[PDB]
RNA sequence: ACGAGAACAUACGUUCUUUGAACCAAGCUUCAACUCC
């Protein structure tokens, strides 16, 4: 009779769904040596370069 | 020197009036953006 349950789904390891987006060795990743990458966008990256 | 001669079966008149090709009906069902090294 529509049992409706709140499913948390509690992270216990890596989670990856993916979802089709490749990104390749420096096509919009912005990895530098702190230990942490930043992505960029790629209307304002093509713009900020076409400028 | 014909039961004959002469004589439009003719004139007038809307296949027309009223009438939803409609009513009902999920583009949906089942799918891990993934496996290997």
């Amino acid at each position: 009779m529509k049992k409706t349950y709140r499913v948390t789904l509690t992270a216990l390891g890596p989670i990856f769904i993916g979802g089709g987006e490749k990104l390749k060795k420096y096509e919009y990743i912005f990895d530098k040596q702190k230990k942490v990458a930043h992505m960029i966008d790629h209307t304002k990256f093509t713009k900020y370069l076409l400028e």
